[PDB]
């Protein structure tokens, strides 16, 4: 065998485009048409030509071959690479212990290329099955405890035990299982509560070095402050459970599709909820336990929302996030002295705000004073707040540190197991006292960091290049998610995800999960996870969002269309965009030009828009389709009088309706990301639309969601006309811009120009529309909350609003005021319960009519003449505070609706089922 040598820098190892996908297959474009193709390896050293310019390291001979069908299906995106075969006698385990490098040279031996090797594929093929059959983490049983961590490429792994004061009390070399590649150590039950970390000795391809470092348990179920050490815990311990925990039941059913359809979500954040509530005990503000302060404005508010129809609370990241320091002395919040901020934040101390350091004001008081002179030319509020955000307690938390441990900063005591009971106490309070189910936001699509050096890199330190998705040529961790893209298509990560969800389900009694960027997950993986969880809780609900994956080349993604008929819900952006207007990418003038159905598209144009009546009627089509569950097979009459199925209604080049059942669709017009509903209406509302009209626009926008068949979802505060002062992405904009005032003084609008880094290009349009009308005050907030509760109350007032089954929707739901002769902005939906619909689902009525007049004109409906239509008792009871205030039902049967109004009419059921409102044949 000729000796590979350099030509007798540009000939040294470069890139990492070689892929060791299975025991005997290596896919690499470098050895193509090359005479000498080898796979060099070194246990403890780095391959490199010796001084003699020769690569005198051990290797295996690679022979050209064709990619098998097994590898082709597993990695479609690699099926194109030149395939190479390894001898069937090579010691895979031995080579995986160190560095492997693919080298190609000419017949004469001179090197032509050398590259690092990606081994995730061979890792699964070799150890996955065996490793999948085992359980991980610090498992505390009756006989004692068993620690287990998967580290198939590590040369050494030691279990390091620490005392409460964090002194090493023992370092145990673990036992490696040859079949699985997992390491374990069994001890006595006295290790309960002990802190620990795994001391790793493993080769990391990014640094090309056998690293030595201690890492927390990715299966950690308890942690020390700021997640520095994992901790042994038995979640079953009654000491970690609030009184009566085991008997906690779901206040709302989620068994049948009809049950699921009634879901009405309120997306909340732990600090957003209580950070500003002075009626919440000071020590609980921004904490899980704030939910237990029954006499506070916040809790009382949520209680009333629940009583009125809100069924679920969805929590932004409450798993262990990385972007908030849990050591209180390293943190400074706006309610504290500016002097504290200067001592914990050196950036502030060296800024133009340094002069406030020895002042006697709180940061909050300083921010308040900076408001008067704040403008697009002097955005001083955000300037100061941007420095504040670096060391405060605020962050949405979409930055996974540990997937199966509650976040520590939201606990009154972040050290050890304490947070576990506090978290459960909150869950119990929400379900038992507030009467709402709980949904958790999960972020398995990425990790906070990767590599062998970052503090928050956990998974990529233990099994390098396995848990992260890498670029096919460079080996670099991709960041399409934002951060460190994970690899759910890899078996052991899929298992980690499922095992994690099992704990949140069983041990924390979470009722549902919302997957962040779910389309970055293989459809097969999401479904497998659901199958495993349904075994634990048959009624658990899974849903997610995203819509910009780009991973189709690697596997079938969990997208809106691919999930059709699976029962997995997905946020629908169809009705969202049609009602809000425009899209998430809009900036500058487009923000004002792109009005939506909820802001007067076509019927009440602002001075910049160019929207045509046809474009406005198209949005109405998307809106009606959404109110009917955004079904692919739902039949309606479009803006041109044409008979169309939901899938035929275009949505920016994609088929609008995609679902099989309304329970697979989550409608919404506001969410944590992107501008709040109120800020969008402020950007879009015509100058002449007065304050009272804008409040009704907010209610009308929300009416399309609440009175629709899809699952209803809304952002915490929409009922309060919540504003973020135009901030589009407020994930790190602190308490200041994310403020929700449960004392009802204002909606946090106009409290300074938003962050310049992200909204700077919008300062011009903001200054132009910001002061159009007055800032909502207590009168407006109370009026909106009333409108909001009226809507949620109407949604649960009849099972006809939440049919659940797609076929049933098609059999009962229809629309009026459609076609080319339609009155723009008037949405009229009928729901049948008459003889022709089948069984009577509502003993009180034979049918319901939902009329939403999103227009500055009064509209008269003649469709139901002689039908004896009556206004809903719920709206009648609201009198002139109703969204239906002013509605009139004449003697003949015609109905007149005032501008910007919403009316729910009904056909009182007689002695027997009546004619109802049969769906018209099309
Ligand atoms: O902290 C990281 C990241 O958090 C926030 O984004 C989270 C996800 O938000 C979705 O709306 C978006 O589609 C995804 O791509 C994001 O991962 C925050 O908005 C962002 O600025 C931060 O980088
Ligand atoms: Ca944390
Ligand atoms: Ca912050
Ligand atoms: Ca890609
Ligand atoms: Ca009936």
């Amino acid at each position: 065998d000729v000796v590979v040598r350099l030509p007798d820098a540009a000939f040294g190892v470069a890139l990492a485009d070689a892929h060791w996908v299975d025991k005997t297959t290596l896919l690499w474009p470098g050895g193509e048409n090359k005479p000498i193709v080898r796979l060099y390896y070194s246990h403890s050293s780095k391959v490199a030509a010796d001084s003699n310019g020769e690569f005198s390291d051990k290797y295996v001979k690679l022979t050209p071959t064709t990619v098998n069908q097994q590898v082709s299906m597993r990695f479609p995106h690699l099926a194109s690479y030149p395939a190479f075969k390894l001898p069937d006698d090579v010691n895979v385990d031995e080579l995986l212990q160190g560095e492997t490098v693919a080298i190609a040279a000419e017949s004469d031996g001179i090197l032509s290329s050398a590259t690092q090797v990606q081994t995730a594929g061979v890792l699964d093929d070799t150890y996955a099955a065996a490793a999948e059959a085992l359980s991980y983490g610090a498992q505390l049983t009756d006989s004692g405890v068993t620690f287990r961590v998967w580290a198939p490429t590590a040369q050494q792994v030691e279990l390091v035990i620490y005392s409460a004061d964090k002194k090493v009390i023992a370092s145990h070399p673990m036992t490696r299982d040859s079949a699985s590649g997992a390491w374990s150590w069994q001890g006595g039950s006295d290790l309960k509560g002990a802190f620990y970390r795994y001391a790793m000795t493993v080769y990391h391809p990014q640094s090309r070095k056998v690293e030595q470092y201690e890492v927390t348990d990715p299966y950690a179920h308890s942690l020390s402050t700021n997640s520095e050490y994992s901790q042994v815990v038995d979640l079953n311990d009654s000491a970690l459970k609030p009184e009566g925990w085991d008997g906690l039941t779901m206040p709302h059913a989620q068994k049948t599709k009809a049950d699921l359809a009634k879901m009405t979500i309120h997306e909340s954040h732990i600090r957003d909820l209580s950070a500003w509530d002075q009626t919440v005990p000071a020590e609980l503000r921004g904490k899980y336990l704030a939910l237990t302060a029954q006499e506070s404005n916040m809790v009382q508010h949520l209680k009333q929302l629940s009583a009125s129809g809100v069924t679920h609370i969805e929590l932004l990241p409450v798993f262990d996030l990385a972007t908030v320091n849990e050591f209180s002395d390293k943190v400074a919040d706006i309610q504290q002295p500016f002097s504290r901020l200067c001592e914990v934040n050196s950036a502030v101390k060296s800024s133009e705000f340094a002069g406030y350091c020895d002042s006697g004001s709180t940061v909050e008081e300083v921010l308040t004073q900076l408001k008067q002179n704040d403008s697009k030319d002097n955005p001083q509020v955000q300037a100061l707040n941007t420095l504040v955000a670096q060391t405060d307690s605020y962050n949405w938390g979409y930055d996974p540190f540990h997937y199966t441990v509650p976040e520590g900063s939201y606990a009154t005591d972040p050290e050890g197991t304490a947070r576990i009971k506090e978290f459960r106490t909150m869950i119990q309070a929400i379900k038992q006292d507030l009467g709402m189910n709980v949904i958790m936001d999960v972020v398995y699509n990425h990790t906070n960091a990767a590599g062998p050096t970052d503090r928050t890199s956990v998974l990529d330190k233990i099994v390098p290049w396995y848990y992260q998705r890498l670029n096919e040529t460079t080996g670099s961790v991709e960041s399409a998610t934002c951060c460190s893209d994970s690899a759910p298509e890899h078996r052991m990560f899929a298992k980690l995800i499922a095992d994690s969800l099992a704990v949140w389900t069983t041990d924390y009694k979470i009722d549902g999960f919302r997957f962040d960027l779910m389309l970055y997950h293989p459809k097969a993986q999401i479904l497998s996870a659901w199958e495993r969880i349904k075994a634990l809780n048959p009624d658990i609900y899974f849903f997610g969002e995203g819509w910009d994956s780009n991973q189709s080349d690697r596997f079938e993604i969990a997208s809106q269309i691919n999930l059709k008929g699976t029962g997995i819900g997905t946020f629908s952006d169809r009705l969202r965009d049609a009602v809000r207007g425009g899209g998430p990418f809009d900036s500058g003038d487009a923000l004002r030009q792109n009005q939506g159905v909820g802001s007067g598209a076509g019927v009440l144009p602002n001075e910049l828009t160019t929207l045509s009546d046809d474009q406005a009627r198209h949005l109405a089509d998307l809106t009606r389709l959404g109110m009917a569950g955004n079904l692919a097979d739902f039949v309606l009459i479009d803006k041109d009088g044409a008979v169309k199925r939901g899938s035929e209604i275009d949505y920016n080049g994609a088929p609008g309706g995609y679902a099989a059942d309304p329970t697979e669709v989550v409608n919404y017009v506001s969410k944590h990301d992107n501008q709040t509903l109120w800020d969008m209406i402020s950007y879009k509302a015509a100058q002449e639309a007065d304050l009272d009209t804008r409040v009704r626009m907010q209610a009308v926008s929300l009416a399309t969601v609440m009175l629709g068949q899809g699952i209803a979802f809304d952002q915490q505060g929409s009922e309060l006309l919540r504003s973020k002062s135009f901030t589009r992405d407020s994930y790190d904009s602190g308490d200041w811009f994310n403020r929700v005032d449960y004392s009802l003084q204002d909606n946090n609008y106009n409290v300074g120009m938003p962050r310049s880094s992200d909204d700077g290009s919008n300062y011009d349009i903001i200054a132009r529309v910001k002061d159009a009308v007055a800032t909502p005050g207590e009168t407006e907030l109370k009026q909106m909350t009333a409108f909001y509760q009226e809507l949620t109350a109407l949604r649960k007032s009849s099972p006809l609003f939440t049919l659940g089954d797609g076929a049933t929707v098609m059999k009962r739901v229809d629309f009026r005021n459609t076609g080319a002769d339609q009155q723009t902005g008037l949405l009229v939906m009928t729901i049948d319960d008459g003889m022709q619909a089948g069984a009577s689902l509502d003993s009180r009525v034979d049918g319901i009519v939902v009329a939403i007049n999103a227009a500055p004109e009064s509209r008269t409906l003649q469709d139901f003449a002689g039908t004896s239509l009556q206004l809903s008792a719920i709206q009648q009871a609201a009198g002139d505070r109703s969204l239906a205030s002013g509605v009139q039902v004449a003697a003949d049967g015609s109905v007149t609706l005032p501008a910007w109004s919403v009316a729910v009419l009904e056909l009182p059921q007689g002695e027997s089922q009546g004619a109802g409102l049969p769906v018209s044949s099309k």
